[PDB]
């Protein structure tokens, strides 16, 4: 709990120390060796050092763990395996979350050492194939050997709910919302412990197939549980960013202002400050918020945006020149995101007299869908002039 006991050579379970300070995880190593503690106690300890919010100690700690497998414990392989298996998990966990002086392989390179050693005393259990099925993730490929990886923790021994979450984010990769559905409502029957608020990823699948209705109601109560978590509070501000003439305080404010101040590292919200920056003719934050809203990110679906901000509060004030780069960015990045990028390049190849290729830009405006403002950009941007049917 917060202070338990340390098993001694000489009349044991008499000593212990209290968990609400932060001490040294240097001489905790050498405390458990030279008494020789059994292995219980040592994941024991890490929990307790999990349970205070600190992801370092738990994840270091058990790595210098490998080395006292089985001094004396008399055949305590078991517990050796459980502890490997924190050190083959959390490195995949800890690895999209980097920061600034690690980079991605550097923590892929740890969790595919040390898994192979795991897998030396028992193979094939619980969480051993999460390890497999999610080393497909990080790299961005291999869909169907990770599904096929998820689908065996049911034949195995599924004793949790997150031993067949995994199905659905590998549904939610293909483009498949109703094979995710039906595998994100087991998620809230027994409402298993995680304080990731596991009716996120539900909430997000309510977000397509027309269910506002139950996509807010996924929200709340994810609000209601915690409300330190933005994945809640953004998603509402994605559902109400349609309405412009109407909820534009909510949309600013509870929104975008209570988002940012609780979490300012996020390049979603600070798109979203950016564009209702824009209509306010506020563009001294717009391009002071995009430069922070793309260093940050990795996918290519937040980057184009980032960019096209930029590109959009430099058009604007007739600054074409670095605008223009942005249009190509935008779209050299992340092309069948959505039909801006293509306009604003079609808007910006006429700038130069390299109209040429406004017009190759904007067919692709066409392909989604026309619209009344699309339809005079080719038209003042027509190349036809005499005998060209083409154009």
């Amino acid at each position: 709990r917060g202070s338990i006991e340390i098993p001694l050579r000489d009349t044991d379970e008499v000593i212990e120390l209290d968990f609400d300070q932060l001490p040294e995880g240097d001489e905790v190593i050498s405390i458990l060796k030279q008494e020789h503690t059994q292995l219980h106690i040592w994941i024991a300890l890490a929990l307790e050092y999990y349970k205070q919010g600190k992801t370092e100690e738990f994840v270091k700690l058990l790595e210098a763990a490998r080395i006292d497998g089985n001094l004396d414990y008399r055949d305590h392989e078991k517990d050796q395996m459980t502890c490997l298996d924190t050190l083959a998990a959390y490195y995949v966990q800890q690895a999209r979350k980097e920061k600034n002086k690690d980079n991605k392989k550097d923590l892929i390179t740890q969790a595919t050492l040390l898994y192979t050693m795991a897998d030396k005393i028992i193979m094939y259990d619980q969480n051993h194939l999460l390890g497999r099925a999610c080393f497909c993730l990080l790299e961005g490929d291999k869909m169907d050997q990770a599904d096929a990886q998820f689908h065996f923790v049911l034949n195995q021994s599924p004793n949790n709910i997150p031993a067949l979450l995994g199905k659905a984010c590998i549904s939610f990769n293909k483009k498949d919302y109703r094979g995710a559905l039906a595998y994100y409502k087991k998620a809230l029957r027994t409402n298993p412990g995680c304080p990731a608020e596991v009716r996120l990823g539900m909430g997000h699948c309510f977000v397509k197939l027309n269910k506002l209705e139950k996509a807010r109601l996924a929200f709340s109560r994810a609000l209601e549980l915690n409300s330190k978590c933005v994945g809640a509070l953004v998603g509402l501000a994605v559902l109400e960013l349609n309405n412009k003439e109407a909820d534009s305080i909510k949309n600013g404010v509870q929104l975008l202002s209570r988002a940012y101040t609780i979490d300012p590292s996020n390049p979603m919200v600070l798109n979203h400050l950016a564009n209702h920056f824009f209509f306010k003719k506020d563009y001294s934050k717009v391009q002071h918020l995009a430069l922070h809203a793309f260093h940050n990110t990795e996918v290519e679906a937040m980057q184009a945006e980032s960019c096209y901000q930029l590109a959009r509060s430099f058009h604007v004030q007739e600054d074409y020149d670095q605008a223009f780069q942005y249009y190509y960015q935008a779209t050299q990045f992340a092309s069948s995101s959505f039909v801006l990028p293509f306009f604003g390049l079609g808007q910006m190849y006429i700038y130069r007299g390299d109209k040429e290729n406004a017009s190759q830009c904007f067919e692709k405006v066409l392909k989604a869908y026309p619209n009344n403002y699309e339809t005079m950009k080719i038209l003042g941007s027509l190349y036809a002039a005499s005998e060209d049917q083409e154009k």
